[PDB]
């Protein structure tokens, strides 16, 4: 699914994003559009055979379970399939994992390309949340 701006904005904050860890949700939004481009299909192969999975990009080393990258360890005990689907609350919920587990949004390289240190909000504006 190729969500709308909006459409994943709203998403998200039924998702609980909003604020977690301290991250509005502009900056959760920003990253999915640099990350994704809002595309839960999305995919990425890396040069260790890992990949990244869904609209928030999360690989399949230390996150979700793929069957094919060396390393795994599953820590958000999914199927990286699962990263795939429509409904954004496995990736919600892993990206919760990520985001807490010591480095903040850092862990995401286009949030800190395009979004970090920017006016965030801009990517909720207009927007009926």
């Amino acid at each position: 699914k190729v969500f709308g701006r909006c459409e994943l904005a709203a998403a998200m904050k039924r998702h609980g994003l909003d604020n977690y860890r301290g991250y509005s949700l502009g900056n959760w939004v920003c990253a999915a559009k640099f990350e994704s481009n809002f595309n839960t299909q999305a995919t990425n192969r890396n040069t260790d055979g890992s990949t990244d999975y869904g609209i928030l990009q999360i690989n399949s080393r230390w996150w979700c379970n793929d069957g094919r990258t060396p390393g795994s360890r599953n820590l958000c005990n999914i199927p990286c399939s699962a990263l795939l689907s429509s409904d954004i609350t496995a990736s919600v919920n892993c990206a919760k994992k990520i985001v807490s587990d010591g480095n903040g949004m850092n862990a995401w390289v286009a949030w800190r390309n395009r979004c970090k240190g920017t006016d965030v909000q801009a990517w909720i504006r207009g927007c009926r949340l």
